């Protein structure tokens, strides 16, 4: 009487008259609605989803009857429970459907008959957008009701009688509800609004219950707490909210991270918590994550909030500034040594060993100190291979460029050291590149000043955004004219001249003359020994006009558009450069020394478990407003 296609129509039509009678029919033939040959073959869908998906106007009275029929078959447990085994819906239930439809009335229902509030909606649809999915919310009904802007459900699901989803439950990634609100928060007004509300709500609510470990401390299956998870994913609205979190009510004051130490008229101190932000070695920290492992698109807005700017500046005072200016002179000196050993390197004979002299032994100190730097920069970069390397480090203006060139410098000293010992006399040519490359690595050390460091950033952008597109065209013209102009010179199959005849080097030198010529550095000085002399002169003039008057002076113009556009952007990169410099120094210290330079002051912010105080390191920031008396 009721086949598979029969019912899915009836319930999809949502009219509880045509279905009546399937109750006694099914009871007789020894069936239960969940049975295989009554539910869809592809997904695994049954009557109850199809009712809810095709819900209309907010209600549909088929469902209380199909559920009334459920206990008659005795499948309520199995009936409001089902893994759609579709590889796009691996775990969706009627409760996942009840909530996303904003259908409060049935969400109260479906849980009341004791269904589930923990089903892991693990389907590829229900994965993050980078796994090839559409909507991650966690994987749970409570994590959904939060992530779908439904406060009423979320309140209910907790303080509902029958069953309740604890606010602690982890999905199949470790991520709880707060982890999941960080996964769906974009940095828009409307999104950041209702994320922060519910984030607080559950966090303040979960303090009432389980008056123990904060739910914000629940690490997921890669550690990263909701704050650490926002810092890695670039979510300012939640990230900013968490740090300057000042709750006042006596119970939930351990949840605040911005205190009110003292005030006196229009001057107001304040005291931020650095529990996660600054952890010298013995914990993961937000600040390491931002400066190294995060979204580069907004990392400057992350390092420009409440302690983070003044916490790095404080490290710069203590050790950051000093140790950086030992690194520079240590490097500038090492390049003096690599210079003097090159100006006193001999130039006659296969390997110029024959030292046996106070000078040549002094040169020997030079090459050895050099090779020490090359093997150093080689290992420190390959240490970074098993450590901080493998982002897209080929064109970043945040030390991605120099990691290569110090590696090139490192390789290129090793090869010269290999050939100076393997007899080969091109130790020199390979060294010469290493030397020019090495001084051009001292631009790394312009990072300790906005003045010189912003400048060095504009050099490299202009080198990318402005100079390559210029050489593409410039080259393209040059082979065009040069070939065109070589064609108009008589061979030396004629009288052995270059300045009248052409043979075997005439192309190559023109490329240099036509290079000197556009640079404003060579003279025409018409060759004039040509079959057609007047066509020749007409072409060089078109080369000057196009390449000097028009391309190279347009190149100045384009730079002016570049430096105007990338000035601010270069100020913001430098702040990432500068911060990266500080932590590269800090990480290079032992832990006890990092704790000696520990930034902030220990404070009893308040009282906690059995009167135990809160010994939270914090960072004072005095402030003035002549407005909020
Ligand atoms: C977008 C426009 C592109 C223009 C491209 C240039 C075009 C030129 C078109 C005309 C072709 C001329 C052909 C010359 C042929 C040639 O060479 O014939 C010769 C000798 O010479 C003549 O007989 C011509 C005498 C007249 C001279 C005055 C020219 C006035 C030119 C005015 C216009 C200048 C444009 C200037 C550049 C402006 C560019 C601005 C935009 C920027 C983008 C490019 C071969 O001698 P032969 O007897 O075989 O043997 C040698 C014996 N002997 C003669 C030396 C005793
Ligand atoms: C407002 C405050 C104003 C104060 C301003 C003046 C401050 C001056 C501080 C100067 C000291 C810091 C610089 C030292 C040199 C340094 O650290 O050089 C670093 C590395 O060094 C080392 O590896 C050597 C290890 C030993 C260092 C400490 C020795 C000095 C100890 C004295 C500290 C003074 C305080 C306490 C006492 C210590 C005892 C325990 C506490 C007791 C209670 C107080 C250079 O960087 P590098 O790794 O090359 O850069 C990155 C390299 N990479 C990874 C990219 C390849
Ligand atoms: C990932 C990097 C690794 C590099 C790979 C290259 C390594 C090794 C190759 C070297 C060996 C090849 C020659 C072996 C045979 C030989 O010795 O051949 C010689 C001549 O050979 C050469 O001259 C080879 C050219 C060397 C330079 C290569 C490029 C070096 C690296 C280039 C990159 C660095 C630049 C940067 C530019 C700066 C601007 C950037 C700004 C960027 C700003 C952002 C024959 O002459 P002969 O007198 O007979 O020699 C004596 C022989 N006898 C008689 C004793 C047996
Ligand atoms: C191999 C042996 C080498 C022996 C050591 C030789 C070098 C020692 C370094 C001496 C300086 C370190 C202490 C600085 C403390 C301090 O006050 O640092 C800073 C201020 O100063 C600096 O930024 C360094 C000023 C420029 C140095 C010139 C180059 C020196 C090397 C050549 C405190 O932050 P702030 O004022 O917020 O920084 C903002 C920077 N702004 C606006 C004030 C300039
Ligand atoms: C308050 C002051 C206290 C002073 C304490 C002095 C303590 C110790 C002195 C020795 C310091 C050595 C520290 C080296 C730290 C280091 O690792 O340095 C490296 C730099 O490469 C080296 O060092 C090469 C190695 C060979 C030794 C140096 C040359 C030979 C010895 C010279 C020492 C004596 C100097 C100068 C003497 C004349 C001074 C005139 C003052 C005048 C003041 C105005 C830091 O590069 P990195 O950050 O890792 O960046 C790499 C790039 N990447 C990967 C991050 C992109
Ligand atoms: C390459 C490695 C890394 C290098 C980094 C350090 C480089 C240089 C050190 C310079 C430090 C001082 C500059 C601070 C400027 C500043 O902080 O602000 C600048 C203001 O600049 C100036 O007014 C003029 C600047 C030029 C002064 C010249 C004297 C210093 C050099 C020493 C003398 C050299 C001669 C001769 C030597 C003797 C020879 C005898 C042997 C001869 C052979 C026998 C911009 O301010 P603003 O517009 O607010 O922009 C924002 C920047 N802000 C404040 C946030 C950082
Ligand atoms: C994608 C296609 C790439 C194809 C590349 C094919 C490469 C080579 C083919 C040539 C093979 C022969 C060369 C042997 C080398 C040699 O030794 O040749 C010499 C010839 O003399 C020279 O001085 C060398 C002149 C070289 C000509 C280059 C032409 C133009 C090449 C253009 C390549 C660039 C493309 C594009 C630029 C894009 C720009 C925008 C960005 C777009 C990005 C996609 C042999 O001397 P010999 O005969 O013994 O004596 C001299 C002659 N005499 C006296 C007997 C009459
Ligand atoms: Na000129
Ligand atoms: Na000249
Ligand atoms: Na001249």
């Amino acid at each position: 009487v009721f086949n598979r296609p029969i019912l899915f129509d009836i319930v999809s039509r949502g009219s509880t008259a045509d279905l009546d009678g399937l109750l006694p029919f099914l009871l007789t033939h020894k069936k239960r609605l969940t049975d295989e040959e009554f539910r869809e073959p592809s997904t695994g869908k049954t009557c109850l989803p199809k009712a809810l998906l095709n819900l209309s106007n907010g209600r549909n009275d088929t469902i209380p009857v199909l559920l009334d029929i459920a206990e008659r078959t005795g499948n309520m447990r199995e009936f409001i429970n089902s893994p759609f085994r579709d590889i796009y819906y691996r775990g969706q239930t009627a409760l996942h459907i009840a909530i996303e439809r904003r259908c409060k009335h049935y969400v109260e229902l479906l849980v009341a008959q004791g269904a589930d509030v923990h089903a892991q909606a693990r389907g590829r649809f229900f994965q993050p957008k980078d796994e090839g999915g559409y909507f991650y919310f966690g994987e749970l009904p409570l994590s959904l009701a939060a992530c779908t802007n439904q406060p009423h459900i979320v309140n209910y699901l907790t303080e509902n009688p029958h069953k309740k989803a604890d606010m602690r439950r982890q999905d199949s990634r470790g991520n709880t509800v707060l982890h999941a609100l960080v996964a769906i928060a974009d940095n828009t007004r409307e999104n950041t609004k209702f994320v922060t509300k519910m984030y607080d709500l559950l966090l303040l609510k979960c303090a009432r219950l389980f008056p123990d470990s904060n739910l914000e401390a629940v690490l997921n299956n890669d550690g990263l707490s909701p704050l650490m998870m926002a810092a890695k994913t670039g979510k300012i609205g939640i990230f900013q909210h968490i740090i300057r979190r000042e709750v006042t009510d006596e119970d939930t004051r351990h949840l605040s991270r911005k205190f009110k130490d003292w005030a006196y008229g229009p001057v107001y101190s304040s005291l931020y918590d650095l529990s996660s932000l600054d952890t010298c070695g013995e914990e993961a920290s937000v600040l390491e994550i931002l400066v190294y492992n995060s979204k580069i698109e907004n990392r400057h807005e992350m390092l420009a909030v409440e302690p983070i700017n003044e916490l790095l500046r404080d490290k710069w005072r203590k050790f950051g500034a000093v140790s950086f200016y030992i690194n520079v002179v240590s490097y500038l000196c090492a390049m003096v040594i690599f210079t003097l050993t090159a100006y006193y390197q001999p130039l006659e004979g296969t390997p110029p060993y024959p030292y046996r002299t106070t000078v040549d032994y002094l040169r020997l100190a030079g090459e050895v100190i050099t090779l020490f730097t090359g093997v150093l920069f080689f290992f420190t970069n390959i240490k970074d291979l098993f450590m901080k390397k493998c982002p897209g480090v080929n064109s970043l203006f945040i030390d991605g460029s120099f990691q290569l060139l110090y590696f090139i410098y490192s390789v290129l000293v090793i090869v010269s050291a290999a050939l100076y010992l393997a007899g080969i006399e091109a130790y020199l040519a390979v060294m010469v590149f290493a030397l020019v490359l090495g001084w051009m690595n001292a631009l790394y050390f312009t990072r300790g000043l906005k003045l010189t460091g912003t400048y060095s950033i504009m050099i490299q952008k202009i080198l990318f955004k402005d100079l390559f597109r210029f050489l593409l065209v410039y080259l393209l013209f040059m082979i065009g004219y040069a070939s065109a102009l070589v064609s108009l010179l008589n061979p030396c199959a004629n009288v052995p001249t270059y300045p009248s005849c052409r043979d075997s080097e005439t192309f190559s030198t023109f490329l240099l003359d036509l290079f000197k010529l556009t640079i404003g550095m060579g003279d025409l000085e018409m060759l004039s020994s040509t079959k057609y002399p007047v066509v020749f002169i007409i072409l060089l003039v078109t080369y000057i006009i196009l390449t000097f008057v028009l391309l190279l002076n347009m190149l100045i113009a384009l730079m002016g558009e570049t430096v105007g556009q990338v000035s601010k952007e270069s100020k913001h990169i430098w702040k990432l450069q500068w911060a990266t410099t500080i932590l590269d120094i800090e990480r290079s210290f032992p832990v006890f020394l990092r704790k000696a330079f520990r930034s902030g002051e220990m404070v009893t912010v308040g009282k906690s478990s059995d009167g135990t105080p809160d010994r939270r390191w914090c960072f004072r920031v005095d402030e003035v407003n002549w407005s909020h008396w």
